[PDB]
């Protein structure tokens, strides 16, 4: 892990307290703007759909890649959630209630076992089984996300290769012939001014025959600032030539 | 399969002879502009990279999804054939020597067997092992393309589910949160008015919780008419409400 001071240019303009971890090839070659914060642990929020999706497939709670999560016609917190969704759809609109139901059906004993297998953050799923990742005690760092996401890309999580591949295609956010982006956003809320929420963007990019892993988080107490979880990192990668 | 002749004005407008087959949910619900052309059988050209990549993974000739195809210092009268490529890159670009070499390494016995198992068109690999799909005897129909892709889609080809998932990820060419396209062009070359080449566009669209299988082909005797392989089909799909 090395510190790259100049990447604080991108955070200073908006007064962003955040961090970016960028890894070329593997998690042994990482650069960050902030070495302290790189291993500070935060609520993972909807970045947790990655492991939960894997675990749901692993456990058979999610039947297969083409399973349809039917809307029941009842009020959900976002309009975008009020429809049938595939596993990809539900991940890409971050349909929380789908994944809270998945977690209930997974159950606490199995959730705990997989997070241990994944070395997922502090592995503390206390705070209730359908919310420990949004409002409970579960905490993970940007570097731990890189390492987790690097195991997924390599298919090295303790889960089947088919289930890891299924999740990988659900994460695709940008396609071209010699560039592919896998990523996932997260956002825990705006907290208070003294105790802010966290916003995330994690993923990796395949450019030509190279692969870059990344994990961004930032303190957020204003929802208007949200799109900075993608714009900051995108700028940094663009300035590294990651197209 | 039904005929929808009002799609022909999209062919006539550019003065091409062509067919388009479009199926909603499965290959039991298919429509085409020309029933006779839809079953007619054409050199697959570079649509053959789908079967060939799968067979390459199944045979071990392609080691895994993270294999890089290295440039040797090929002469190559294309620039394209002098870069290193991932499997997605090689699928998505002109990479003639990669697929020729995969075919020779699979070989005729293994090739024949999997094309039999895939029910690929006329199943005729005469003409030379590293060119049967392009200048030899292999012919396939728009209808048969759609059936084969459907099988791929359902992981129902006689190949591991894992190798089918790796070929699917590498055919992704559009992605939005509830819209995902897997597609593959093909082109045999510009011919003459009375001995035309063939051009293809084949794939599937995932839109919300629906899938559409499609396949197009056209006689080509003008290099300018090539992009008609996506625009005609895109035009039909717009007019059917998919896009």
């Amino acid at each position: 892990i090395t510190e790259n001071t100049s990447w604080n240019k991108e955070f200073s303009a908006e007064a962003v307290n955040g961090v970016f971890v960028l890894c070329k090839s593997s998690s042994k070659s990482c650069a960050t703007n902030d070495l302290a914060r790189a291993s500070k642990e935060y609520l993972p929020a909807s970045t947790f759909k990655i492991p939960n999706a894997i675990i749901g497939l692993e456990t058979g709670v999610i039947k297969n890649e083409h399973q349809v999560f039917k809307w029941d016609g009842k009020p959900r917190a976002m309009k975008q959630w009020e429809r049938d969704l595939t596993l990809r759809g539900a991940i890409q609109v971050s349909a929380v209630p789908v994944f809270q139901q998945i977690a209930r059906e997974v159950g606490e004993v199995r959730m705990q076992k997989y997070l241990k297998k994944f070395s997922y953050g502090n592995q503390n799923i206390s705070g209730g089984i359908d919310k420990f990742w949004l409002e409970g005690q579960l905490r993970i760092s940007a570097v731990n996300q890189v390492e987790f996401l690097e195991s997924l890309y390599l298919n090295k999580l303790s889960a089947s290769k088919e289930n890891q591949l299924i999740v990988k295609e659900a994460l695709v956010t940008e396609a071209a012939p010699e560039y592919l982006v896998h990523s996932k956003t997260g956002f825990s809320g705006v907290g208070t001014e003294s105790n802010p929420g966290v916003a995330w963007w994690v993923g990796w990019v395949e450019k030509e025959t190279e692969v870059y892993f990344f994990a961004f988080n930032m303190d957020i107490d204003n929802e208007s600032k949200l799109p900075l979880r993608k714009s900051i990192p995108t700028k940094i990668m663009e300035s590294e030539g990651i197209i």
